[PDB]
């Protein structure tokens, strides 16, 4: 039962139900404000479709052509009738709001025959074609049947060959014309089947078309991208079709309460009079400052505002609002919370709460987490923008200073590596088709779109930038070029950014709002779990800490046997045939690895540094490059095949599992023994030199066995032990490992005996988990997300159910043999907000990740504390 | 009477009469903490004095002769005895904390004989002849005798010839001898009188030091430099001394309780084992971190910070204070707010806030305004400093990216132009005789000092950047030269910074903490004055617009005369000889002109701009070099000889007082005619095509009589009016005037009547008013400051008791007759933390100063607020 809902049944609670657009819809009619009546298709009744073949069920039709029959007695007119027509729009809605994505039918209910009855009744014959003309076009690109430039270039050769130039100046016999034009087209790019004239066969195509493509490869990658899952599904849609393109006095725009990319207070949107938003906003014909709207209708501007403001404060947040004016009279058709860049996400945030619409905790929970990446992209450097070359300016629909290669299709920018190749994605306009190429793009150059436009909409959305309505683009796909102020390009190096200039650039790194500390101070009052970093060496450290990291909780070892000056030291371990002689090689690098450590105490200022024990197996720093093979067979007093001999002595099968990290420490405790001493001769000589308390916390990585981890332990506490000798040094210190073997975690209580503190490497436990190594997946994992098997990347996203069960698993009997076992977690998860939350909820201590993900991590730490209180 | 009070006959609250270290003293002891009582000589006491002809008078000898009495009844000791004598400590301490400007006397009381039985009571001779020889020197300076090189060269050449390193390690016959080393410097360096043995007579000079010292050159200048009056003046405190310099387990040190460079939270000061700090400290022999103390002597450091904090939660801010340890004692010394940088200004600030030691209104009263300026020197640019040739590293005494030209005197440091040759002052270590030196250079650069070191306070205190402690640095003044690093300099330019690093560079511009928002955001929250901005340029008006400019308050439009592409039009108005063809000529700049009024319209979205018409005399555009004037005879088909005659025909004897502005404007309507065009033609057109409401204000300038303003504003109507043809334009716009001509303010009342708004020209109704043009007053100025005829530049800081009559006499006046009359200021004061403060108490309604000052203006209105309610 119940698959559909008039909008009078329901409000903002049932989102889930109704779908995004749907409560909005639904709670604008409860408030009591002009909108067209109308009924919501159910997400449910999605997935009844979906889970029923595919079909649309009986028990649905029947009750979306009962609400239909409901809006006829509604505003006395019938379903697409032949006289007196109604006409309605259809448009999905998903619980989550995907902007740029989604889909719209105007003028639904018109056909070869009830056109003309809308003809006489309206008596604007001119309209009514238009409104036909538009409404086919559509049917045929949503209900995907053909191409947009199919229908664009015919309007388009019939104006430019008819000495017109915009469509608003084609007579009602032009329309007439066209239309059959279009009918013509959408026939002759079908098998030939007829184009729908039965309303009812337009509108439950309509319906399938919405239903259907909520599995079509581009949204499956666009949830995945935004964190949305599969299960939920689309609503769908009907409202009484309302229209801004009567004339003279009729409109049709988009707008916002304040500026969605920066903060700013205020009305921000663009309009068109006469016209049809839905696609003639979102294109060519100039819109215009929708605060001019109040130079054209000073009427209707009066109640926009009184509208949009009350709309504002009735969610309490800004609202991204669609509005078309009917001959006099002001029509919304959509309200929602704006999808904001950083900046302005924080911005308005800090404004609501000082203008007293909000509570703290509220902006705190509203921002989108993962989004304050974008506050740290590198701005340009004013220096070499100044002697930039400007070649052309345009809107600066996203923010950012974006520069790379061009590449007029989103299939070859993206083939020319993600946001790793610097690639840069000029287009006409963008679409739906073009998601992974804005995305993998560091900016988007269009050249005609505005505000509302595609590219802005989905740019300021990705946190990407982007310059739109570009005009003096003119840009050839046959040859791949483009003619942009004073020269011509092929694929090579362009740059643009939010002073809306594109040119001919140096990036550099750069400040944080008082607006983002604002906020952050907010995150800080709020959350329990601390938030270390993942820092290797002294300015990243700095870095991070001047992020908020409160201390690290990775810093690798691996580079100080690496690094030139050192790895021939490493190297003669290896081939040493001799404990007292490795012993001594090993030595020889307890000054540098000293120094290393020094820097980072005298970096950290009290502040904790879990150091990990080396972690690769040796043949990863032996020569795999005879020419290097033959070098240390010199420096060795060797022979090439006997140093080969040792070097293929170490290859392993499988690097990621064998004598590596705790085994050689095992093996060679030597190893561990001598990076015992350099961190704790380090420690207590800055503890020495600068008086502030130092609590070095050593770290055993890959450790699968209680007994295993102590026999390590012993030879650190002993080495620790020993040199207390620049004084028995009060010094404390903990000797703890790493849960990233499954037994690790399987076997806790076990491990909490020895351990005094559990850090979860998330990275390798999901690898053991998962059982695929991340190095040799991607070849299959595309196939995963796009066979739908994979929402999420476990290796960038915390797989919960699975990963996440060894995790609270080790914390709980982590906990029972050691209850105050500290707990952390590291890699790339650490910095995710909803591993964040997780690990906050399941019993972490702290969290960490890279240097700039830190306020990325606190705002989440924030959150997820708020969230489950 | 009643010219010297104990410290337990006072508190806090009597600051102005026991000066600033009195209260805090004062304070400590009501408190109950372990501090050496004393008593104090109060602020009246040096007006006494001062108010005598500099002698001091007899009711206050006996006075300080009878405290000095309680004092020795105090401890059982006699002031100075031969046995056991009591030995005491002097130092002024004004009302307003004069940090490295102020002056100490340690171990006061002590001679030839009283040594000896400090010696044998004691029980540590080489203690008593040190204290002894420390004694003497100080005295030498303090009470200026003898300079301190004569001194030093003395130990060091005793030390640097008998194999020793350091005066600590000199025997207790070292030092015998030494003090008459000295004893013998301070005779043979005066006229040939005997050092002071009488300790009544060594006591009563000392007072005396300060008390003069309170009207010598440094003085005067620093006051004036950080806004102090000289009708205040200094006390004297007298303290029963205690000695960090007893040897192993005795000390003295500096400590701050929140780092005063960066807000840091959490302990920052050095010290000394065995010394005095008074000189050691702040010198040679590396101290040692404040927070290594606990290392030493960990029992001290218990209570040192257990006191410290109450001492900073009981004034609730931060805390500079001054400790001695006396063998196993600890010694409080000194307490005060602790002078800040504007980084650690604003965030000590926010930080007392959320640990709620104080309120909001408190830290917005809390900051010196002035100091904001800081936060606007541009930093370095990383690129630049990524390529910079780091030639040595030292303490990062004060903040900031300094850089220029280095000079090893003060005196020729400044001669080089102020912060205007980007010079930087180079030496061992610095002195209240250089602070004209320190305060007119990007950086400061010293050889020994450390953070109690004078450079460091004197150099945060001014907000410049400074580079102290680096030994390295072997300079040589007799051929003015330094060697640093790989490398020896030579009056060139040199570079550094708070990455504490000085080298071989490029300086941006840049961000703003979100303290300084959180600070900025309840600065907004609490002042009622607006704060507009002076800029005639969108990239300046962008610029303020982005520090909270509210509009904008003086746009000039000279350079729309002047500019290259506009001068020779003017100039041919000026040649033309019929109204005909100047109003031609004019004509023929509208259309620049224009575009320049659009681009600001466009910028100031909504916002105010106040438009001042043509200010300068026509003689100012005509060429005043025969090579550009007979270039301008082939412009115009002329000869030199009567462009020569035209110019030498504009030519005025004061340029400031003549056929200018207003006048301009009478004589050649036309003028004004055009820029009424150029203004309203632009307004409209933007508000045409952006629909964003816009209200023109025009300035009428130099006015003095309503007829006048009349007869020109009645100019502007009729043209502005007619240009209201692009429509009726229902726009509005308002006449006014600007309020910089003395008959201006006095015939306010009558002057309202035709002017809609007051704009007050400070500056030169300052000119008008002190009788004196800016530009040929300093040849006389300074003698004025010198002669302390002058506190303050009134050019930079509003005359109040004078133009101050003439600016609330215009607003009184002017709203007896025009109760709405909105009301300015301009120029400098705009800016000037005092001014903003009169202007928000007598009736002004907006402030306007140049873009980078605005964060000022908005604080100083915020305080402004706070403190007239």
């Amino acid at each position: 039962a119940k698959w559909v809902y008039k909008f009078e049944e329901g409000n903002a609670s049932m989102r889930n139900l109704l779908g995004g657009k749907g409560c909005n819809l639904a709670e604008m009619t409860i408030l009591g404000m002009p909108i067209p009546q109308g009924f919501t298709v159910t997400t449910e009744a999605c997935t009844e479709y979906y889970n029923s073949g595919k079909q649309i069920t009986q028990e649905i039709q029947d009750q979306i052509f009962e609400a239909i029959t409901w809006l006829e007695e509604l505003n006395g007119k019938k379903f697409g009738d032949t006289e007196d027509p109604l006409l309605v729009s259809v448009r999905s809605g998903a619980r989550a709001s995907m902007p740029g994505m989604m889909d719209t039918i105007l003028n639904l209910g018109l056909n070869d025959v009830a056109v003309e009855g809308f003809a006489k009744k309206t008596g604007n014959p001119r309209f009514a074609y238009d409104s036909y003309r538009r409404f086919i076009q559509m049917y045929s690109d949503v209900v995907m049947e053909v191409p947009k430039s199919h229908f664009e270039k015919i309007i388009d050769a019939m104006k430019e060959e008819k000495g017109v130039h915009f469509d608003t100046d084609l007579t009602a016999d032009d329309l007439k014309e066209l239309a059959e034009k279009f009918k013509a087209v959408y026939k002759e790019a079908m098998n030939g089947e007829e184009f729908p004239q039965e309303p009812k066969d337009q509108l439950m195509g309509a319906v399938k078309a919405v239903f259907r493509s909520w599995d079509n490869p581009r949204a499956i990658v666009y949830r995945r991208m935004n964190d949305i899952p599969g299960d939920w599904g689309t609503a769908v849609n009907v409202q009484t079709m309302v229209f801004g393109n009567k004339g003279e006095t009729s409109g049709t725009g988009v707008a916002f309460t304040r500026n969605p990319s920066t903060g700013e207070k205020g009305i921000y949107g663009e309009y068109l009079i006469n016209a049809q938003g839905e696609d003639v906003v979102a294109g060519v014909r100039t819109p215009q400052p929708i605060t001019q709207l109040e130079n054209d209708m000073p009427d209707c501007y009066k109640q926009f505002m009184d509208l949009a403001m009350k709309l504002e404060k009735h969610f309490r947040d800004m609202q991204d609002m669609e509005f078309t004016i009917e001959e006099g009279k002001l029509y919304f058709l959509q309200t929602r919370n704006g999808k904001r860049t950083a900046p302005a996400a924080l911005q308005i945030a800090c404004d609501l709460v000082d203008e007293g619409m909000i509570t703290e905790e509220e902006a705190v929970v509203r921002i989108e987490a993962k989004s304050l990446d974008q506050l740290l992209h590198p701005t340009f450097n004013p220096a070499a923008l100044k002697a930039g070359e400007v070649i052309g300016s345009a809107l600066p629909a996203s923010p950012g200073a974006a520069a790379g290669k061009v590449y007029f299709t989103a299939d070859e920018a993206k083939a020319a590596h993600e946001k790793g190749e610097r690639v840069i994605l000029v287009r006409l306009e963008t679409s739906p088709e073009d998601i992974e190429g804005m995305h993998a793009a560091e900016g988007i150059l269009t050249v005609r779109g505005g505000m509302a436009s595609h590219a802005a909409v989905v740019a300021r959305g990705m946190g990407t930038c982007c310059v739109s309505g570009c005009g003096e683009i003119k840009i050839n796909e046959e040859a791949k070029t483009f003619e942009l102020g004073g020269h011509t390009f092929a694929e090579g190096d362009y740059i643009s950014l939010d002073g809306s200039t594109g040119k001919i650039i140096e990036t550099q790194e750069a400040s944080v709002s008082g607006s983002f500390e604002r906020i952050m101070v907010w995150a800080d009052k709020f959350r329990t779990l601390k938030v270390r970093t993942n820092a290797d060496t002294p300015e990243d450290t700095l870095n991070a800490v001047k992020l908020g990291a409160e201390g690290i909780g990775l810093c690798r070892t691996e580079h100080m046997f690496f690094e030139a000056d050192r790895i021939m030291k490493i190297r003669k371990m290896i081939l040493s045939d001799s404990v007292e002689a490795r012993e001594e090689a090993l030595n020889e690098l307890i000054p540098f690895q000293k120094g290393d450590f020094k820097a980072m105490y005298k970096a950290l200022e009290g502040r904790p540094m879990t150091v990990r024990y080396l972690d690769p197996p040796l043949h990863e720093f032996v020569p795999h490059t005879e020419e290097e093979q033959a070098e240390l067979a010199k420096n060795m007093g060797l022979t090439l095949a006997e140093v080969k001999a040792k070097v293929d002595e170490l290859h392993e099968f499988n690097p990621m599992m064998g004598h590596r990290g705790c085994r050689l420490a095992v093996t060679y405790p030597e190893i561990a023994k001598m990076q015992t001493r350099a961190v704790m001769e380090a420690a207590i000589e800055v503890k020495e030199e600068t008086g502030i308390d130092i609590v070095p916390e050593i770290m055993i990585p890959l450790v699968g066995e209680k007994k295993e981890l102590k026999f390590v332990k012993d030879v650190v506490v002993e080495v620790a032990e020993q040199v207390k000798k620049e004084k028995g040094s009060d010094m404390q210190y903990h000797i703890g490992t790493m849960i990233e073997i499954p037994r690790a975690a399987l076997t806790a209580d076990a491990i909490a005996e020895e351990a005094e503190f559990f850090s979860f490497g998330t990275n390798d436990l999901t690898q053991m988990t998962f059982g695929f190594s991340r190095d040799d997946a991607g070849k299959f994992l595309d196939s995963y997300y796009k066979a739908k098997i994979y929402e999420s990347d476990p290796f960038a996203r915390l797989d919960q159910t699975g990963v996440g069960q060894l995790v609270e698993m080790a914390v709980k009997k982590g906990r029972q043999t050691r209850p105050g076992l500290k707990c952390g977690i590291c890699g790339e998860h650490g910095g995710d907000p909803s591993s964040v939350e997780f690990c906050h909820k399941v019993g972490l201590n702290y969290v960490s990740c890279s240097p700039f993900r830190v306020p990325i991590a606190r705002l989440a730490a924030a959150q997820a504390a708020l969230n489950n209180k």
